[PDB]
């Protein structure tokens, strides 16, 4: 599955997105035990990812920020209407949706939201197989060649 490539009228968006979503996702990769460091090696127990947004390099910069462009791509190239008619709420309409849960220890910890008060769509409850589908996609384009 490889579609279209993404237009840039979503561009006002994506940066307070980018700050955002490295303010949610970031989180994740520290119960092990990592922690930030200058080289990438995992055996002296760290993980240079655990660094902000525009803190990494632009080639880590736009690391953060392809995620959510797979969750873009494909759902714009999905035919169902996508486009921002309900914009986000974080640093543009002051609504504060986005940071309601989080837990701080020693570590990387910002907030990403587990939000389970809502109805998720009948859409993305099935595509987290073909977003899951597509990490082997995108690898096996490369193996396959």
């Amino acid at each position: 599955t490889s579609q279209i490539v993404l237009p840039p009228h979503l561009e006002r968006i994506r940066e307070r997105l980018a700050e955002n979503i490295h303010e949610l996702w970031v989180m994740n990769k520290i119960e092990l035990g990592w922690q930030y460091g200058p080289v990438r090696d995992d055996n002296k127990r760290q993980h240079p990812c655990l660094v902000e947004f525009c803190k990494l390099p632009e080639q880590e910069r736009n690391y953060n920020l392809q995620m959510s462009l797979e969750t873009l791509k494909t759902l714009l190239a999905l035919g169902c209407h996508v486009g921002i008619a309900d914009e986000h709420a974080e640093e543009k309409v002051k609504k504060m949706k986005l940071p309601k849960n989080y837990q701080l220890t020693s570590g990387y910890k910002p907030a990403p939201m587990d939000l389970s008060f809502i109805k998720l769509t009948p859409s993305q409850e099935a595509m987290v197989d073909k977003l899951a589908e597509n990490a082997h996609n995108v690898w096996a384009r490369d193996r396959i060649r």
